[PDB]
């Protein structure tokens, strides 16, 4: 059934995954000198290209590929429209490796046909808590702890093959060439997410959506007027009423994050993320990059009490193209990013996220049920959507975990 994935160092079935008791590698330990130094062969009408993320045209090329060919919902009504500013942010974190960004161009006209991106991430990915307990019970604690140290790996995103080149087996060639470039830098695991089921996730969760401009969401058929709002004489005013929000944040002490906040946000986030099995470790430079406000891209607020940062939240923007509607072209969505609460209940922190997003013109707030996101779904009127996000590793055995034990937000 899987001509390419059956060749790769990943768990092949759920049955195999339910047998995994320790974290660790799947593949032959290899070394850098064993890996081919030459790019993977590709047909003579194509060429490999390494975009220059400091070049505006190169970012534009990648932008147009993804605006016209990247992921859609399952009914082909919405397609992501990541902005050029967001791709420069997401692709160029501290100490990014230019060669981990891999593209195929048609050699004739230099048309971008395919793309995949890798960035560094420092991930805790040792054996999870529930499995470490079984280990203790069998007298296998040392095997179970072997790979506890945070590891410097590759996070993969933005895989895309142009619609005219679909189902020609171009994606496996792009994946093999990214793997080669990453293994040439002495990194042997990756982490990625997908909406589709592939062999084989270590965690899966639903997406949730909090309506901020319900009249537009209904108009573009992102949501409907739900059948129950029919027993009512007037269905939309009632829907607006249901989702209305304050005009200003309710936490006194909330403000935008500034550079001098970086070391306090680092400490409070790192302490919070320790409570999850799988999660990133960020330096001060990586907190600056991922969390300092950037117009149109990432939005971050802290709660300051007695001149100390005690809580914060962040959200990022990804608009979607609305595939043909006469009144609207764009869905403006905010996505819950990292957060940490120490002074107030998480629901009261995240209400201010919704208030800020709504006053900044966002139509919906989205999240996956990772972190402690399930703890504010009902009070903040999030509803499950039709999608899921599945988390995967390349070359890493990992016991199945709940999505509430995952702390890596993927952009
Ligand atoms: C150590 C470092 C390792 C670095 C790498 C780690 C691994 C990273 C892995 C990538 C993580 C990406 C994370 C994200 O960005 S997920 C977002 C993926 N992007 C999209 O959905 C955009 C819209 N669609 C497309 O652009 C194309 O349909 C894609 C490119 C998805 C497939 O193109 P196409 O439809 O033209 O097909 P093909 O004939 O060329 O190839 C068919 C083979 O491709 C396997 N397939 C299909 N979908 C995916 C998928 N999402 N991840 C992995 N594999 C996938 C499929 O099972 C089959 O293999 P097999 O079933 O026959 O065995
Ligand atoms: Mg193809």
């Amino acid at each position: 059934a899987h001509a390419f994935w059956s060749t790769q160092p990943v768990p092949q079935t759920e049955d195999e995954t339910e047998k995994i008791v320790f974290a660790g590698p799947m593949d032959e330990p290899k070394t850098v000198a064993d890996i081919p130094e030459e790019p993977y062969p590709i047909a003579s009408t194509f060429e490999w290209w390494t975009p220059n993320m400091e070049a505006a045209d190169d970012i534009h090329a990648i932008y147009e590929l993804l605006r016209d060919n990247y992921v859609e919902d399952d009914d082909s009504m919405f397609r992501f429209n990541y902005s050029e500013e967001f791709l420069q942010w997401a692709l160029c974190p501290p100490n990014y490796i230019p060669d981990w960004h891999v593209a195929v161009r048609r050699k004739a006209d230099k048309k971008l046909l395919a793309f995949i991106a890798g960035v560094p991430v420092t991930l805790r990915m040792g054996t999870p808590k529930y499995m470490k307990v079984k280990a203790q019970e069998k007298g296998e604690g040392e095997e179970a702890a072997k790979y506890d140290e945070p590891r410097h790996i590759c996070e993969i995103n933005f895989l895309c093959v142009h619609k005219q080149l679909r189902e020609k087996r171009l994606a496996p060639i792009l994946i093999k060439e990214a793997t080669r470039r990453v293994n040439r830098t002495n990194v042997w695991q990756a982490v990625y997410t997908a909406g589709v089921l592939l062999p084989t996730p270590y965690a899966s969760g639903q997406y949730f959506h909090r309506s901020l401009n319900p009249e537009k969401l209904v108009e573009i058929r992102f949501s409907g007027i739900p059948a129950q709002y029919q027993k009512f004489q007037n269905p939309m005013a009632m829907l607006k009423r249901n989702y209305q929000l304050p005009s200003a944040p309710k936490n006194s002490g909330l403000r935008e994050m500034k550079p001098s906040d970086v070391p306090q946000v680092r400490r409070i986030l790192m302490n919070y993320l320790d409570s999850f099995d799988v999660g990133p470790v960020f330096s001060d430079a990586e907190i600056s990059h991922y969390l300092l406000p950037r117009d149109g891209v990432v939005f971050t607020y802290v709660v300051e009490n007695d001149k100390k940062v005690t809580d914060f939240f962040s959200f990022y923007r990804i608009p979607s193209t609305v595939i043909g509607n006469s009144n609207y072209n764009l869905l403006n969505a905010a996505y819950v990013h990292y957060y940490a609460a120490t002074s107030i209940p998480l629901h009261q922190l995240i209400l201010d996220l919704l208030i800020v997003a709504h006053s900044r013109g966002f139509d919906v707030c989205n999240m996956v049920e990772i972190l402690d996101n399930r703890s504010f779904v009902e009070q903040l009127k999030f509803g499950a959507g039709d999608g899921h996000l599945r988390y995967y590793f390349y070359n890493w055995a990992y016991p199945k975990i709940k999505p509430s034990q995952v702390a890596l937000v993927m952009l």
